[PDB]
Order: structure tokens, then sequence, then C-alpha cells
């Protein structure tokens, strides 16, 4: 459902800032920004790793359908 995706993150990551937006707007391909403490001194690969966690297999196609941008609060 909308609102899904972040749902899942920030219940996840606790304390995670997300931004979704829906590329080309068709419910199917993503892109996400997500911004947590928990990923301070983590490589991308690592934070993305967390975050693909987070969705916990619901979304089909993950590795390409959710765009992903990860950082620590600044
Ligand atoms: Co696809």
């Amino acid at each position: 459902a909308p609102g899904d995706i972040e749902d899942m993150i920030k219940a996840g990551i606790p304390g995670a800032r997300v931004t979704i937006r829906d590329l080309a707007g068709d419910g199917d391909h993503y892109a996400a920004e997500v911004v947590a403490e928990a990923f301070r001194g983590k490589t991308r690969v690592q934070q993305h790793q967390m975050v693909y966690n987070a969705l916990k297999g619901n979304m089909g196609g993950i590795l390409h359908a959710l765009a992903l941008q990860t950082s620590a609060p600044e």
C-alpha cells in the first residue's frame, strides 16, 4: 500500500528519517533517501543491507525497485 515502504523502514531502523519518491509515479519502482544514526561508520553497502533487512522481503525485485541513498545525520 502507499506509505508501506516508509513504514517498514522506520519500524526496522528506529529513528530513521525517510524520503520516498515513486519513480514514474508507477507504483512499482521507487527511490528512497534514508538518514539514520545507526548508519554512521558503516559503508554504503552496509547501510543498504540494513534497509533491505527492514523491508523483510515484502518488496519483490527490491534490488532494482528501491534505489537507495543513505547517510548518517548532519
Ligand atoms: Co521492476
